[PDB]
Formats: structure tokens, C-alpha cells, sequence
């Protein structure tokens, strides 16, 4: 995956968010601190907070990262597409685990109703673990694909069911 | 617990696994052919086994003492989905389900090679995305979980063109 995409891949929270532009930043709902009232030195009043679910976009009134340019994010992607989730782990790994994406669907996984794009790891059969498979401190990594000479991120990631084998991007 | 991911070693024109403490494997075409030590050892000190495109070092000293020692077999039942463990220079890991066949000679590019046959699970292309194999690969391990147990079954000897078919060096 190129490196101005793991450039954009920012540690937030009890997991991750994604730089869309210099202003747009997307995350998953449930890792964003409860009690926080300033995100990248910025007040919630100077902030327009766009929230789906376990989908968040945040627009910044200001450039927190201008060194980046501007990139496509559409709402989910078409079925049987192959997306990588660009996750981080522990000491410079870098692991674009591949997907197959399937149907928006609504599940239950562990206590929560969960709600997005569902899909099914392309890594290996019984991926229940951090070798083949996503872990808790996942959550909030972004869903890409390359589309012509363009890369598009189309979600983040949301759940994954006790297996590993299914996971689910929150899609905008 | 050490991850599998660090056993994955680089190595010669590619790359090794250590099975435990004392026994790497790898690709034999990857294996320097002028060397005095290797992992710090005098060649002196090591026993080389090779048959065909595997290649397995035992080693007189614990080289990796934090490791547990896993199971080694010589290829897997067909049909068996494993993961190649792919580690790239760029600081990425990419683990690919195969989907393994039968021991063949099999016509890849130029060569006649030996080995068990495997099919890539990642479809349409791997041509833009990180979603197939590259020459400086070989010498990756093949693994799969078994009930408890991860198993080690061969390394990564070649990959056609199209990168659907790939051949697993596997112990004689
Ligand atoms: C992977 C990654 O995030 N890299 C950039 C780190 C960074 C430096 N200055 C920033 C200001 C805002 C922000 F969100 C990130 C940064
Ligand atoms: C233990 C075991 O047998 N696993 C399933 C084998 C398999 C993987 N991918 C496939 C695609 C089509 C097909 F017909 C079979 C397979």
C-alpha cells in the first residue's frame, strides 16, 4: 500500500482514525474518548462533527495535516470487491490485511448490535488472532482499494465476529 | 508469546523461518553459495539437509532461544488452506491464503520445479494491491492452524506469472 496512505493511519483514542484530507479526519464511534473537548489543539466549537452509527467524520475550520492532499471517500464499495485494512501493530509492522466485501448487514457480535459492510479475511481459515487476524486495538483502521491509477477508502473498521473470519467496516 | 511473524527472518536473496532454537528452513536458490558463517556460526558448526528446493539448517547452539520448538510435515492434505507469511522490505506483513494441491513437477515461467502445487485465494488480480507474491518473496513459510497447533508445513520455492499458482518446497 503506498506510504501516503500509512502516513494518513493516525493512533486516536483506543484505536485508530484516518486523514481524508488536511481538514477530514474518519474514525469509528466507539474508540473516541468519552469526556474529550479538544481534538489536534481545536475546541468542539471550531469542529462540524457528522455522526452514523459506528461511522464518524470529523471537519476541521483549519489544515491539521497539510501536508496531504485531498482523496475519494465513498460510501462503502461494490460487492466482491478486495479491500486491504491498513493496520498498525506492535514496533513499525505493517499489515494490509486483505478482504473480500460483501453485503450491508446488521449483527450481533458479543453484546452489540453492530451495522455496516460485512466482509471475510483473504489471510488464512481460522484467523482467530493477531497472526492472521484483527484484534480489539483494530478498530477505526481504514478499508482501501485501488480503482484505476485513484485509491479510494471506503469505511473503518467497526467488529469482528469470535472466528475472525468475518469482520465489518462502518461505512458513511 | 513470540508471534509467528518473528520467526520470519531475512535471509540470503529472500527469507527463512525458524522451526525452533536450533532449525531454520528456507528456499535453497536463496542460500548465498560464498559464506564462512551464517547467524554468526562457522559453517563448521552447521548441518545442511537439502532436497530440492527445501533446504533445512541445524544449528549446534540455541541461535533463538526465545522461541518454542513447532511442528514441522513434510506438505499438507490437498485441500488444506494455508498462509504464506510474506514479509516485504517495505516493513509490511502480508499473510495470503493458499489453497494447497497436489505434489507435482510443475512448468513455472521457464523452470521445472517440485513441490506442492497451491492456488492464491486473493482472485481477480493481484496487479495495484498488496494482494499477491514478488521474486525477492521466496523462502516464506507455508502454515496452518490444526485444532491447538500451528504447523509448519514448507517455504515459498516459485510463483507463476499470473500469480494464481504458487509451488510450497516441501521436507524429502
Ligand atoms: C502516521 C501519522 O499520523 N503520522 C503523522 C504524525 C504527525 C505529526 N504531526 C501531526 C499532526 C497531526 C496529526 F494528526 C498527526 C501528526
Ligand atoms: C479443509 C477444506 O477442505 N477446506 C476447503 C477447501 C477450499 C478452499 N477454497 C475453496 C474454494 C472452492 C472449493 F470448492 C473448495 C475450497
Amino acid at each position: 500500500a503506498p506510504p501516503t496512505l500509512w502516513s494518513r493511519v493516525t493512533k486516536f483514542g483506543s484505536g485508530w482514525g484516518f486523514w481524508v484530507s488536511p481538514t477530514v479526519f474518519i474514525t469509528t464511534t466507539h474508540v473516541i474518548p468519552t469526556s474529550a473537548k479538544e481534538f489536534f489543539g481545536e475546541p468542539l466549537t471550531s469542529i462540524a462533527i457528522h455522526r452514523a452509527g459506528e461511522f464518524t467524520l470529523f471537519r476541521f475550520s483549519k489544515k491539521i495535516r497539510p501536508d496531504l492532499t485531498g482523496m475519494i471517500l465513498e460510501e462503502g464499495c461494490p460487492e466482491g470487491t478486495v479491500c486491504s485494512v491498513l493496520i498498525k501493530r506492535d514496533s513499525g509492522e505493517l499489515l494490509p490485511l486483505a478482504v473480500r466485501m460483501g453485503a450491508i448487514a446488521s449483527m450481533r457480535i458479543q453484546g452489540r448490535l453492530v451495522h455496516g459492510q460485512s466482509g471475510m479475511l483473504l489471510t488464512g481459515a481460522n484467523a482467530k488472532g493477531m497472526d492472521l487476524g484483527t484484534i480489539p486495538g483494530d478498530c477505526g483502521a481504514p478499508y482501501v482499494y485501488k480503482r484505476a491509477n485513484d485509491w479510494v477508502v471506503c469505511g473503518v473498521h467497526a467488529a469482528a465476529t469470535k472466528s475472525g473470519n468475518t469482520v465489518v467496516c462502518a461505512v458513511q
